[PDB]
């Protein structure tokens, strides 16, 4: 009886003054002008707080050379880390892994600085190392055994790193590549999460749930091709490398194909599940924008219901609809901060597939590759409201006070 983001929900999706973010303009300086970054995550303690090592925060980004065309950056994505003392001025720390990485390339994940001091960097292994032609096989892997050292000049993430695959789709609860109809399947974005109530250890991820041929599970056969779901795995011992698959938390069958980068924020006893999603991954008959969608329940594996009635928590304005993507939510004392990245801007009227026609520089000029202005929202139940923004890529601690709001 897995909870469902239903079509009756998605039909109500609509931009409102409470869900549209302000226009993002390019920032004054870049931490590294020679690199593009997207899909970023924080180094967190086991409980979920932003980890601090000798006064420094650490974040991780997917990166590709700025020389490269945007459309293809996902084929050569490498994980880099950045560190900061305040939360605004980030220093480039270079690649986190010196090879031995699983997959042809790496996609987004999460990072855990355990109590023992061991560093675990969960990521997605896209493809297999040293393939002939690029494949789209996705597996949940981890780079265990890292050591983070911090003097007063910066932060070093050193080896030796040990990499292995943690999870692959079983084919019964989570669809395999062979089973994928319609668009390419998904099995990626591992996010570590310790439940602050039970204490149990979980790992969330984005998956698809298999629907048999002719199953009749939907009112139209084509709709069954859109089978995105948020899967979860459990660790009985708590070891961040020993996992067993569970039944999925939420399914968007006949609504959306990709529920990208899922994560949970627990706030005063309520579990808010957030997922980013594209507009082109919606099933036919539904119109939803690129945005952060959210659901709330009273337990981690409970009956999720969509925020704001439709599910839309946060979205870009109509006249700049691709400016940000891949949002992550995190608590700061009585606000919820949401950090995305600066994606596609200054399109005028063009669609994303239209941009592929343009000359190399006209494409590179329309891609940010930096952090978006951190958005401040206020949760009030199953209803949200955008309350403001902060500086570009501001990740503050709960120890820090944020500017006042109108």
């Amino acid at each position: 009886a897995t909870p469902r983001w239903t079509r009756e929900h998605a039909s109500k999706i609509e931009r409102t003054d409470e869900t549209v973010v302000p226009i993002i303009y390019p920032p004054r300086e870049d931490a590294a002008p020679e690199i593009n970054g997207w899909d970023t995550w924080f180094l967190r303690e086991r409980d979920g707080s932003i980890a601090t090592v000798g006064g420094w925060r650490v974040i991780f980004s997917l990166t590709a050379p700025a020389d490269l065309l945007p459309g293809k950056r996902h084929d050569v994505a490498e994980i880099r880390y950045f560190y900061s003392r305040d939360g605004e001025t980030w220093f480039d720390g270079g690649p986190v892994f010196e090879g031995g990485t699983r997959g042809s390339r790496q996609w987004a994940g999460s990072a855990l600085l355990d109590d023992d001091g061991r560093l675990y960097v969960f990521y997605t292994a896209s493809g297999r190392a040293g393939e002939a032609e690029i494949t789209y096989e996705q597996r949940l892997a981890v780079g265990s055994g890292g050591s983070v050292v911090a003097d007063d000049d910066g932060v070093r993430i050193e080896g030796p790193f040990a990499h292995g695959v943690l999870l692959e789709p079983d084919g019964e609860r989570y669809e395999r590549e062979e089973q994928s109809r319609g668009m390419i399947y998904t099995f990626r974005d591992p996010w570590f999460f310790e439940d602050p109530r039970s204490g149990k250890t979980y790992l969330l991820f984005e998956a698809n749930t298999p629907i048999p041929e002719g199953a009749g599970a939907c009112g139209d056969p084509v709709w069954e091709e859109f089978n995105g779901s948020v899967g979860i795995a459990h660790s009985p011992t708590g070891d961040p490398t020993d996992w067993e698959l569970c039944d999925p938390l939420l399914e968007g069958i006949c609504v959306n194909q990709e529920l990208e980068r899922p994560h949970v924020v627990v706030r005063n006893g309520f579990y808010y599940l957030f997922v980013s999603s594209h507009d082109h991954t919606f099933a036919p008959g539904l119109e939803g924008p690129d945005g952060l969608y959210g659901f709330v329940a009273d337990s981690l594996r409970g009956e999720y219901r969509p925020l704001n009635g439709s599910g839309l928590v946060l979205t870009n304005p109509a006249n700049a609809p691709y400016q940000a993507y891949s949002w992550v939510a995190f608590s700061h004392r009585e606000e919820l901060l949401v950090s995305g990245f600066f994606n596609y801007y200054d399109l005028g009227g063009l669609t994303l597939d239209d941009v592929a026609t343009l000359s190399p520089d006209e494409q590179r000029a329309k891609f940010g590759g930096t952090l978006a202005p951190t958005v401040r929202v206020a949760l009030s139940g199953d209803r949200t409201r955008i309350t403001g923004t902060l500086s570009h890529g501001r990740i503050p601690l709960e120890s820090e006070e944020l500017p006042d709001l109108p």
